[PDB]
């Protein structure tokens, strides 16, 4: 499916910043400077993940 291109999969979670879960959806809002913290959107809420444990849904 065409998805949103801000929307990213969680790879691992990641525990605070927004805690995710491994394989949770999240929707990037924004990034830091250099993309490797994202300011991101889930079912709880907005904070910053890592992109490394992180990766956009769409291919
Ligand atoms: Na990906
Ligand atoms: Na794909």
């Amino acid at each position: 499916m065409e998805n949103d291109p801000n929307l990213f999969v969680a790879l691992y979670d990641f525990v605070a910043t927004l805690s995710i879960t491994k394989g949770e959806k999240l929707r990037v809002l924004g990034y830091n400077h250099n993309g490797e913290w994202c300011e991101a959107q889930t079912k709880n809420g907005q904070g910053w993940v890592p992109s490394a444990y992180i990766t956009p849904v769409n291919s």
